[PDB]
């Protein structure tokens, strides 16, 4: 699916933008300076996000204040930022990069804070100004207080749609290539500093999104922002100091109907998901297990497990139809089931509807059966329209006794997972990587195989205490050229060791395939070592890294999940 439209809050009115579209508030192409806002007010990028969430998430900072949130249209001028930084990060691995400024090292840690720290913004950013013709609407969000008695506030995205006139639905769609300065040895200059805007809960913002009200004489009067920092590149810190004032928060659910209180509870042993009734103001008791709500709409269990890793509400399907029911699976940056939204439901803003953008526009919310035996209860999501008459809406309560405010709005991420979902195709059958090294005969599944944005170590997910690493052997002293791959256990933070390193190639690959795949080529950090798979023999299925660029009777093209690199 393409990206046909985009999003941007701004300060200014339709009034204005309706009709003048968005400037570029300067001449510079450098995409790491657009990126870590270096020098901030010259560039020639205009930042969009591809979701209204994110677009709006720097206007959550705690300091009614109200904006407008433009709905745009994409052409081939859009280009996703982390799709386009993960280009130049395969290019300078394959060291066909020349430097004119800055260093490799240094252009990694920009890639770093680019997919990490910023990458919740979904950017898409214009090469050059948007057309007002591209404007197509606009909303009015403003920020209210959560239940009155520093502040904790949330956006709203008001009623009514707003039409610009100018605009003209003209069918065109984001660019789906990465960026390039030289569109067709590629040059690339390397800031040294870097700015941070600290929008809150340890969350960091670039300041072609905090201050979209920009011009020169102080300018930083007009961002939206708890602060903005100013860093060298080797000194830019993962979170904003305003992470320091985290607190933890049970999370409390009220039935529409019955007005009987509840108490999120899951397990990180089988992965369930469920709710247990609670008397409000009456604590103690069960177990306050606790949740936070993070930048990539994430509801995460509190802690990593054994494996390290993180577990997030997940909206899985069911063997009944439209039926949506909550469990836990590992948190993962791209995973759309995982992505929830909570909006007020009341002028007091102390309930809050949560719903899952699996079902994107159909409006929908958290249920449970009323009529439920036992002492724990599932929890799913339905459409808001024709609920079963024997469910009722749970939403969350934000109250003295219950959830506490901070809940509801999005702090900064703690692990930065992608489902990469690695795999390979022959002719109509899929295979997925079995930890042994080899093969197996199906499409590998969701919520398995990934990719660690932090060290670019890839992983296998046994369950979640059992992570295994994907780790290459080959070197120049092996004969041949070629050794097989394994999997190993290995600490989830070690940042060294390139042989557990890899990264993604488009190369000359048609991507997607004629038949609508997905492929990339990987490669390890180490000494380029290819990763490939023996596609038949007896040895078929077989994974191994190489530097033989020329053999008959392997496959080269690896499956990953669409968007991965977008994320």
């Amino acid at each position: 699916n393409p990206v046909r439209f985009v999003y941007r809050v701004d300060l200014r009115s339709p009034e204005e933008i309706f009709e003048h579209g968005f400037s570029t508030l300067g001449d510079v192409r450098n995409f790491f300076e657009h990126i870590l806002s270096t020098n901030f007010g010259r560039s020639y990028f205009i930042s969009t996000s591809e979701t209204p969430t994110a677009a709006i998430r720097f206007f959550g900072s705690w300091l009614p204040r109200r904006a407008y949130l433009y709905e745009i249209r994409a052409d081939q001028h859009f280009y996703n930022a982390r799709a386009t930084g993960e280009n130049l990060l395969d290019l300078m691995r394959q060291r066909q990069v020349v430097f004119d400024s800055g260093d490799r090292e240094m252009a990694q840690m920009g890639i770093r804070a680019l997919r990490t720290s910023f990458a919740y913004q979904r950017e898409w950013f214009t090469d050059g100004p948007i057309a007002a013709a591209n404007v197509r609407s606009a909303w009015l969000v403003d920020a209210v207080p959560v239940e009155p008695g520093r502040v904790v506030e949330t956006t709203r995205i008001n009623e009514p749609e707003m039409h610009n006139p100018h605009y003209q639905e003209l069918q065109t769609q984001a660019n789906d290539q990465p960026w390039l300065p030289t569109p067709g040895p590629v040059h690339l200059s390397i800031p040294q500093a870097a700015s941070v805007a600290d929008v809150s809960e340890g969350t960091s913002a670039s300041l072609s999104f905090a201050c979209p009200d920009w011009s020169p004489p102080n300018p930083l009067d007009k961002c939206i922002a708890e602060k903005i920092d100013n860093y060298n590149l080797q000194s830019l810190p993962q979170y904003a100091s305003s992470v320091k004032e985290l607190e933890d928060t049970p999370v409390y659910l009220r039935g529409i109907k019955t007005q009987k209180t509840f108490m999120l509870q899951a397990d990180p042993q089988n992965n369930n998901v469920f709710l247990v009734e609670v008397n409000p103001k009456q604590k103690s008791s069960f177990p306050q297990t606790i949740f936070f709500w993070d930048v990539y709409q994430r509801i995460c269990l509190k802690d990593l497990t054994g494996a390290q890793i993180s577990l997030s509400l997940t909206a899985f399907t069911t063997q009944y139809a439209g039926q949506l029911k909550v469990h836990l699976s590992v948190s993962a940056v791209n995973a759309v089931n995982q992505k929830w939204k909570m909006t007020p439901q009341d002028i007091a803003i102390t309930q809050f509807r949560v719903s899952s953008e699996l079902l994107g526009q159909t409006e929908n919310g958290l249920f449970w059966n009323t009529k439920s035996g036992g002492s724990q209860h599932d929890l799913y999501v339905c459409p808001l329209k024709n609920p079963p008459s024997d469910l009722e809406e749970l939403q969350i309560i934000v109250d003295e006794c219950t959830t506490h405010a901070q809940f509801v709005t999005m702090r900064a991420a703690s692990t930065f997972f992608v489902d990469v979902q690695l795999g390979w195709y022959w002719r109509g059958y899929y295979y997925t990587p079995q930890l042994s090294g080899w093969s197996y005969q199906m499409k590998t599944p969701d919520g398995q195989i990934f990719y660690d944005l932090k060290t670019s170590k890839i992983f296998f997910v046994q369950d979640n205490q059992n992570v295994f690493f994907l780790h290459n052997k080959l070197n120049k002293q092996t004969g041949y050229s070629w050794d097989w791959v394994e999997w190993l256990k290995h600490d989830m933070n070690e940042d060294k060791d390139e042989n557990f390193k890899w990264y993604f190639s488009r190369d000359d690959l048609t991507i997607p395939s004629v038949e609508g795949l997905n492929f990339r080529h990987i490669r390890c950090y180490a000494d380029n070592q290819q990763l490939k798979v023996i596609i038949s023999g007896s040895r078929w299925g077989g994974w191994y890294s190489t530097y033989d660029k020329v053999e008959s009777n392997v496959e080269d093209k690896i499956l990953v999940k669409d968007g991965f690199d977008r994320f």
